[PDB]
């Protein structure tokens, strides 16, 4: 991850100059955050996921959203992300949705960032952190009734029920909330693991001595807090479904675009090859749009002979494999192309839109490591409506 | 690509906040340089090609090696890559690799960066901006006799040659270069394209009035460079190989290693699923290492169940589906492993290294798609040996 999040916002001169960026619909992210809102019980306190620099969105750009809507709660993975909320003025609980080494964590104490554990190892490990900053730290508790197998507590066996007590008695820390985190969208397995979860936590706070009023319990990511409400409990935990990318719930619009501009148009005869590999050759003389986007910005090789770009409110094929920094769209029989037109590689443009199975479809990769990539690799610019 | 090259190269107390990281040896750097140059001709020159920020290296911790190795040119793509390279002190050619905007272009003067272009309207284009900045425009003209279909003008038809001569007739404009580039590693493909090449440059240059003496030819990527020599003309232009990045020249090792840590450790019963759509199931009571990396960094989603990476010298196999952020190694049977030590996700931890093939293989991409975008996901450090 980066080290540091560019803490300007790239301003509109800035994108007439890259070669290619994304379009970030503030508007988009506030409905969505509304509409998520009206699903939830008044008191389920909501823990906006921002991980991965909000998704590839950008935290800096999002986060005086987050604040006008009055989210109680963040959720990062790095330090430099936990950084870059902090810098936003936020003042509300920030929790690591991930196991983190020992460097990280001890690194980051001035950010009060309340971390992730699951092992004996890391709750010994925190406590002296916290005797040595002379801090109580805040952790949350992983349990491993969800079955990721990854940042928790395996409770199915005595050892692992032992290595759960061990965790939530260490002293200096104070242990302000158990979870568990579920793999698969099947709500009649979410509704068994989240009974098995109440019995684990239950039981963890009883062999303790926790008091359940100083715990929040939390389980549900966007697909459970939507499709299984009983799971809501003290805090929910939506991520991908505020960004607009929940499969089971295509009613959140993604809030990103992916555009590049036309760069210069070639004539070529038919009969002629395109690109490494000569994977696609001409079948007629045919006009060829060159983009500045390649693979090194995030648009895969993968999407050669297979996606479909727009331009003029038209789409194009992209014709040979991806080069690293360009790309070719045949627009022979595309009216109105000029050097210079905008294009979208995800998105809308006037009534077309790529849509993010086609996204999928053609790369070959889930939308998110796309989209995650795309956040790193190019300059996030920001859209918000108004009235006139 | 990115807006901004940091200026800043990260610093030792950084890498405790890093979750992941690139290590990119400079010695290594050093000795493909050295070694290509060996197998160059006394009369072509080095235009070292760094576009997508030096093959994912950096240009800021590269460009020193590249000056003190006297290479009199680079190549780039965005506006960011010329603005850091003239940072670093580079007072060579600057030439750019690809077609660019009129607004790339524009903003990009002040860097003194030769363009690449292959139609009618990116010369009427340079002239006019010429003629507002008062000075006369440095440029290479794309030819297309490679067969890329890219950035340069077909000269197959009567049509692509009147386009050509436009191209090169174009007032306040000063020819400095006429190039193509081939799409496949077919030595015989090479040298009949090259003929071509050869008289296709030669007939512009006559209708153009063009004067030889005056003009870079230049042709050669890293395979042709090394494999036709022929093709070597006045200048090549080398980028994977230097790198460490030439499927058919094995022997110019990559530069870049990708690291982690072990976060933590933790104890699964035999039958516990693993990860997102819950795709592995342990067969035994297992230890699991639980690192902080993930396909935002650049380690993809296919990596699981798939790939292995090295912990304590030892390889250890990735189970379930690598999530956004972190994955899950089995080191049941690895010994002596901990908390906080290293990983290697791509390079080499004492004697085993995780090749390039098994990168292509696990991950289903060719090897730049990943390191690219490692360079723009994860910082870099720079080791250098006495
Ligand atoms: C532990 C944890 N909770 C919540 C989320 C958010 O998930 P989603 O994007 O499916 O809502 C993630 C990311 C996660 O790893
Ligand atoms: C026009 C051009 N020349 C040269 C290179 C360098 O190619 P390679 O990495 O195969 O040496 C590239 C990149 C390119 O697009
Ligand atoms: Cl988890
Ligand atoms: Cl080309």
């Amino acid at each position: 991850a980066p080290l540091h999040i560019d803490t300007a916002l790239p301003d509109a001169a800035q994108i007439q100059q890259s070669n290619s960026w994304l379009e970030i619909s503030l508007g988009q992210f506030q409905s969505n955050i509304e509409q998520f809102k009206s699903h939830m019980n008044a008191n389920t306190k909501i823990c906006a996921i921002m991980k991965a620099d909000a998704y590839g969105n950008g935290i800096r750009g999002l986060m005086p959203t987050i604040i006008a809507q009055g989210i109680p709660c963040v959720g990062v993975a790095s330090n430099a992300e936990a950084r870059a909320v902090r810098e936003s003025g936020f003042k509300g609980e920030l929790i690591r949705v991930r196991s983190a080494s020992l460097s990280e964590m001890s690194s980051a104490l001035d950010l009060n960032i309340e971390e992730l554990i699951g092992t004996h190892q890391q709750a010994l490990d925190l406590a002296e952190l916290a005797k040595q900053s002379g801090k109580t730290l805040k952790v949350h508790i992983a349990l491993n009734d969800g079955g990721m197998g990854r940042n928790g507590i395996d409770m199915t066996t005595e050892a692992g029920k032992k290595e759960a007590v061990s965790i939530a008695t260490q002293p200096s820390l104070s242990v302000v909330g158990i979870m568990t985190h579920f793999p698969n969208y099947n709500a009649d397995e979410v509704r068994a693991k989240l009974a098995q979860f109440k019995e684990s936590s239950t039981w963890l706070m009883q062999q303790a001595n926790l008091k359940r009023e100083e715990i929040t319990l939390h389980v549900a990511n966007s697909y459970t807090a939507l499709n299984v409400p009983e799971a809501q409990l003290d805090m929910v935990r939506p991520g991908g479904v505020l960004f607009g990318d929940l499969p089971t719930n295509p009613e959140y619009p993604s809030i990103v675009s992916f555009k590049t501009r036309v760069s210069s148009l070639h004539h070529l005869p038919k009969d002629s090859t395109v690109g490494y590999d000569s994977t696609f050759t001409t079948s007629r003389d045919s006009v060829l749009a060159n983009l500045p986007v390649g693979y090194s910005d995030g648009y895969p090789r993968k999407m050669g002979n297979k996606a479909e770009v727009l331009i003029n409110g038209q789409r194009a094929k992209v014709v040979g494999v991806t080069s690293m920094n360009t790309t070719v769209v045949d627009v022979t029989e595309i009216k109105g192309v000029l050097p210079g037109q905008e294009v979208v590689l995800f998105g809308q443009q006037q009534k077309q839109s790529i849509a993010v199975s086609e996204m999928e479809n053609n790369a070959e990769l889930i939308f998110p490591e796309l989209y995650t990539l795309w956040g790193t690799s190019n300059p996030r610019f920001y859209v918000k409506e108004n009235l006139y």
